[PDB]
RNA sequence: GGCCGCCGCCACCGGGGUGGUCCCCGGGCCGGACGAUCCGGCGCGCCCCGAGUGGGGCGCGGGGUUCAAUUCCCCGCGGCGGCCGCCA
RNA sequence: GGCCGCCGCCACCGGGGUGGUCCCCGGGCCGGACUAGAUCCGGCGCGCCCCGAGUGGGGCGCGGGGUUCAAUUCCCCGCGGCGGCCGC
């Protein structure tokens, strides 16, 4: 079956290219994969403007849904909040997939590197920011537990990461009237107690009385809600 | 004024998409939002090719356009190799009634073959010569295809001329839906009085069985007659026949 | 490219009407008498008279019905919508 | 990351309800009835204590404290399990 692989890290750390190569190799192990990610659609822009962001993640969000119909979808952003990755995660519920969630680790050296040799278009202290805000995959939700953790600074095996993930695609992802009569001879009990003060002694009776009462009823099959009641209340006003 | 829908056209590696960032910075300069967007987006985000993705390719590249024409301009990049392709895309931008330009680049076989070598050939240059041979230029059969444009993408290209030109252009108002305006109608009175005073002028012209020359004064007849009575405001459709009806029996 | 539905082929543009050599409503422009207003008009082609660069005549894809076709009928070309085919 | 919360601590399991000594629903298992069946009847956990020392019977308790005549329920603390919204 297919599944929708999310990834999460921050900006440098790798996610385009570990995304690139994880879609080669499941194709040669025969699987019809996309990758996506809002990037896609933002840089179809010639500028950048806050406010075509509404634009670009409802877009974002409809290619990956209509695509998780048909093919595996390796989703390629930085998904940063947690409420990010459920938003996606909700998805694959909604098609009942299975999901995956893979966190591409770096340190902020190296992030700080890769961003500089990128003509730093986004400040080193935006990266440094975003580095400390992120949210710890799976810190808050069993939901949230990264399937699989990766160091980008060290080499990655491929076969090894889409041999597991074929396995996981493999699992299944699964995600009146007696109790009226209960209830209502319950607050008869509590409304008689209470216009009687009745002893220790003698509420222990009216209990035993309900008991008594309840265990005969669920013995006969026609049971009308109303009128069994109205038995109870006189059961209670003759004893 | 409002946005629209620019549809670019030309073979692979004529300089579609080079065009199209260039086009797109020079219109944000000019304050318009606008948006690139090709079937490649989609096509590209697949790992390998294969015929069978090109269903979900057209429908989700075409989806996008769609969405996107309601608030900002979108540049096509893409080949769009055949009218019915460009029919589609100004189907999208009459849904909305939205202006269009169809913008035609161009190069020689030459420079194309030298290009798509340098590109490694992934696309065969029998292909690319073969597409070159069949093309058929936009506009060589239907009117709604000619191009607003046509750049020879071996030149040098003046995008402030270009940019201009089209921020012109969509502050038209576009022949789509200029078709339905059924109105600025006269009340039924009114048009009730046209239609009757000229089947009198029928029944009139053949019971004297007039001349040519002697029917075009009855015309006239007719046509001073209905302007005076527009005139008037209180209006009685068988009151006005019957002076109609006198005024030539009179003649 | 094929099938079906509908519309255009009256001529500044849009819409509408119509067996009257077109007409109506709104928009545009030109001319004229008087400058608003009022009155006349508007494309293309062929011919003719004129001699000055104007006036007039015939025609508007083909054919039919008819005194008369923009209108009705058959065919031709084109538009729009629907459905199929095409789509390195 | 912030704000908030749900579930269990009634006792085969899971879900639900409930100030009445617990109950309802679905599943499971054990014993009996049953010319493999199904249905019908009875029942189910841990701890300490007692008669018997019989694969038997009975008693009391169910994390701690509080409100109570009565707590599975409600408040507070404790242990274990899980989530929502927002941060965009
Ligand atoms: N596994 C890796 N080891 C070392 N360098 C890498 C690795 N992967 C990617 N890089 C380099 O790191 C830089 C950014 O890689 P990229 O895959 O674009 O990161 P990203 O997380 O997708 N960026 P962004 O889209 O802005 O969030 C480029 O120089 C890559 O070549
Ligand atoms: N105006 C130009 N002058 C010189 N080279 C150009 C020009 N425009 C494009 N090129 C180059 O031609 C090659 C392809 O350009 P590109 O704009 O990608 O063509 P394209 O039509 O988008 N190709 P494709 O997507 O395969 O249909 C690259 O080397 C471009 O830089
Ligand atoms: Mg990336
Ligand atoms: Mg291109």
């Amino acid at each position: 079956h297919h599944m929708l692989i999310i990834l999460t890290g921050l900006p440098g750390v790798g996610k385009s290219t570990f995304s690139k190569n994880l879609a080669k190799i499941l194709s040669k192990n025969n699987i019809d994969v996309i990758v996506l990610g809002s990037d896609l659609i933002r840089e179809s822009f010639p500028v950048w403007k806050e406010k075509y962001e509404e634009f670009i993640k409802k877009s974002t969000y409809r290619l990956i849904d209509s695509a998780l119909k048909n093919y595996w979808v390796i989703v390629d952003d930085t998904n940063y909040y947690n409420s990010m990755r459920r938003d996606l995660i909700n998805i694959a519920k909604k098609y009942n997939k299975n999901y995956a969630i893979i966190y591409l680790k770096a340190s902020l050296d190296v992030l700080i590197r890769r961003n500089i040799e990128r003509g730093e278009k986004i400040p080193n202290e935006v990266i440094k920011k975003m580095y400390e805000k992120f949210d710890e995959p799976g810190k808050k939700y069993k939901w949230d537990e990264p399937f699989l953790i990766i160091d980008t600074t060290k080499d990655i095996d491929f076969n090894e990461i889409a041999k597991k993930l074929i396995e996981k695609s493999k699992e299944i992802p699964k995600f009146n009237i007696s109790d009226k009569i209960d209830k209502e001879t319950r607050k008869i009990v509590s409304e008689y107690i209470k216009s009687k003060k009745l002893d220790k002694d003698k509420i222990k009776e009216v209990v035993e009385l309900r008991k008594e009462f309840l265990k005969k009823i669920k013995k006969m099959e026609e049971v009308d809600a109303d009128r069994v009641l109205k038995e109870f209340k006189d059961l209670l006003n003759s004893y």
